[PDB]
């Protein structure tokens, strides 16, 4: 769910409050996403998005009730490194794997606060 | 909360049903607990049980309205260990580490069926 996603970006970006500095950035930081990414950090996130695409398309998605953003996972976070549980069903695995790539991806690139808040006339 | 604590059991002991295998199991192993513990095992719920009243001072735990049995806290198993979460704030990391140590316990002493549903005159 998403507030695993937002603890998980904090675990390997201990100064970051993500839902405000992530949030909306580019073309695909945020809900949804179109468009040619603007740079590396808005790959990340298109990155992200097509493995939440896909993670719709497994069968084991298809019974739950939960939507990729309210199902909920277990994970950990020690020494600023990610843990998936194996306590996860095949489905929930498969979104805590999407979003813990996503915040080593976040985690690895440059931040540009100009494509914060990026008008999507260019997406 | 009781369903991690499960869930860390089966992550030292594979092949268990905790809440079947040890739940009313000599004078410790259940809800309370009172009396000389009748065995090892019985001794690693009375020094969880001893923890979870440790637990009850803190004045982090204090604040909260989840007592030990309902607070939620975040662990992952992986490769059969397990490890409490940086994102638990002061009392469901105490909790945590309670339910850790007791699960690993578990996982190291033996197990007397003779002493499963264990007749309280003897607490
Ligand atoms: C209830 C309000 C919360 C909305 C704010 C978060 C936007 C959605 O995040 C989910 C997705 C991806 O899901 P979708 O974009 O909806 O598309 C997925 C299918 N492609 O992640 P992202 O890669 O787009 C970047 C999120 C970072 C912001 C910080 C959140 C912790
Ligand atoms: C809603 C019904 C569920 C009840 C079954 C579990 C009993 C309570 O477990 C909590 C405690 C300890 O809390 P208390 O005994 O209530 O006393 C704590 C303060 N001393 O653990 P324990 O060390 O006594 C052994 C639990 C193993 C059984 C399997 C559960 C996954
Ligand atoms: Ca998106
Ligand atoms: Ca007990």
């Amino acid at each position: 769910a998403l507030w695993q996603f937002n603890g998980m970006i904090k675990c390997k970006i201990p100064s970051s409050e993500p839902l405000l500095d992530f949030n909306n950035y580019g073309c695909y930081c945020g809900l949804g996403g179109s468009g040619t990414p603007v740079d590396d950090l808005d790959r990340c996130c298109q990155t992200h998005d097509n493995c939440y695409k896909q993670a719709k398309k497994l069968d084991s998605c298809k019974v739950l009730v939960d939507n990729p953003y309210t199902n909920n996972y277990s994970y950990s976070c020690s020494n600023n490194e990610i843990t998936c549980s194996s306590e996860n069903n095949a489905c929930e695995a498969f979104i805590c794997n999407c979003d813990r790539n996503a915040a080593i991806c976040f985690s690895k690139v440059p931040y540009n606060k100009e494509h914060k808040n990026l008008d999507k006339k260019n997406c």
